[PDB]
């Protein structure tokens, strides 16, 4: 049978709180059904063994997506060509190209500019005087100052594709064309940039993927600008959400502000902790479809249905991870999902540990008084989470 499709997504939007509809659903036997705003009726998957099942078993495909009305918060469905929207074996050779650049041994040199940057930024705000924005003024210049710089694309027009982003992860129903508009005006901006890179190149990723593409023909010009505009995206809207969320999450309860302050060592094991319990999306992975006919958590998911994972969920399901709702910086063994998991993991996930490490490690250093000091706007109506303006002090 097809329980009845509930509302999805749950919000909430503010806290770092997840919709009571997320426990009811790990409880229940087998998965339950949601609709989402566009797209077809999909099953949803809470539970920890069920989201790593649909997320790293070869028989879900994320490429059968485009034979379907794939079910999702937007009415624009792009259908990029990122590896994210394939399978094996093309998945496999994008991957394989683009992750050089996002490894641990890659990305560890940046350690020392990141570490000097967030400690630059916090000189500026305490030159200005309380309050400060900690997004503005620190959140947003961090990884958007590092993936212009690795990608090559000008840190001056942050403002402007800026503006871009936020049109583009909108889930608001009213201008319901902003976001196809938006998007292409990115493409535009993005394509001008790559032209500029393939007649004069320089020392960023666009341009090592440019040799890959006209020398190497690894890749199609198609597949070269897609990346570029995810890599772009994610780069500095992702670390811009977790880094305010973080520090909140340590405010909110400041015995585990304290204990960084006394234990910075503590400082990898505590943003792992906090990957695991701050949600980044507003909803759930993109939808999974099955190659074949297989059994998830008890139901069997049909041969050609979507299947989402609420990574949230999964992050805080009690049959995997004791005291789940607890936030224990020393939780020992603590493999969530916050980055995915299996042939999706995520790939800038190195230099997302070592942003929010650095990020962390200045604040406790620099401002071991820091207090939130005014309303916090959080985001509303738009694909991830977290505070868009956050008033601070010391
Ligand atoms: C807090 C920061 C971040 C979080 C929480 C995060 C989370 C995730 C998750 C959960 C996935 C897999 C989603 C799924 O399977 O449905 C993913 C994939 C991905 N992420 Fe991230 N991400 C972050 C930052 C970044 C950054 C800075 C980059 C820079 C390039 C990045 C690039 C990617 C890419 C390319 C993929 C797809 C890889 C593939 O399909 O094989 N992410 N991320
Ligand atoms: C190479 C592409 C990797 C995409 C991942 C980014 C991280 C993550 C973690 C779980 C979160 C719930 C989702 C939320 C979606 C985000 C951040 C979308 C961003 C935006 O669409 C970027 C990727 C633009 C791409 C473009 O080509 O315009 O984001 O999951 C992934 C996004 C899934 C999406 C966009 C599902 C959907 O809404 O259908
Ligand atoms: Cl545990
Ligand atoms: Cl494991």
């Amino acid at each position: 049978t097809y329980p009845e499709s509930l509302s999805y997504p749950f919000g909430p939007d503010e806290g770092l709180a997840l919709s009571e509809s997320y426990t009811r659903a790990r409880d229940t036997d087998g998965l339950i059904r949601v609709k989402l705003p566009y797209g077809e009726p999909a099953w949803l998957a809470t539970r920890y063994e069920d989201a790593r099942l649909v997320l790293g078993d070869a028989r879900f495909s994320r490429a059968l997506s485009e034979e379907h009305d794939p079910p999702r918060a937007r009415k624009f469905n792009a259908q990029a060509k990122s590896m994210f929207n394939m399978d094996a074996p093309d998945h496999t050779r994008l991957r394989r190209l683009i992750s050089k650049a996002f490894t641990i041994r890659r990305v560890e040199e940046l350690r020392p500019k990141v570490h000097d940057l967030a400690h630059r930024l916090i000189d500026d705000m305490l030159a200005k005087g309380e309050p400060a924005d900690l997004v503005a003024d620190y959140a947003l210049p961090i990884p958007t100052t590092v993936i212009c710089e690795l990608l090559g694309v000008p840190f001056e027009d942050r403002e402007k594709f800026g503006r871009w982003t936020d049109a583009i992860l909108s889930t608001s129903t009213l201008n319901p064309e902003e976001g196809r508009v938006k998007r292409m005006e990115l493409v535009g901006y993005i394509g001008g940039i790559i032209a500029a890179r393939r007649a004069q190149p320089a020392d960023d990723l666009i341009s090592g993927m440019i040799e890959a593409r006209d020398v190497q023909d690894k890749l199609t010009e198609q597949e070269l600008l897609d990346h570029c505009i995810g890599l772009l995206i994610l780069g500095h809207e992702t670390t811009a959400s977790q880094i305010p969320s973080f520090v909140y999450a340590l405010l909110d309860q400041p015995q585990h502000w304290k204990r960084l302050l006394d234990d910075p060592e503590l400082i990898p094991s505590a943003v792992e902790e906090l990957f695991r319990f701050v949600p980044l999306g507003s909803g759930s992975a993109a939808p999974r479809y099955a190659r074949e006919d297989i059994e998830v958590g008890g139901t069997l998911v049909r041969a050609g249905e979507p299947v989402l994972v609420a990574l949230g969920a999964a992050n805080r399901d009690g049959l995997r991870f004791e005291d789940p709702e607890e936030i224990k910086l020393d939780r020992p063994s603590n493999h969530h999902i916050g980055f995915g998991h299996g042939i999706h993991h995520c790939l800038g996930a190195p230099l997302a540990r070592l942003e929010l490490q650095e990020a962390l490690r200045a604040l406790l250093e620099r401002l071991p008084t820091l207090k939130v000091a005014g309303d916090i706007a959080w985001k509303s109506e738009m694909m991830v989470r977290g505070p868009r303006s956050m008033p601070v002090g010391w």
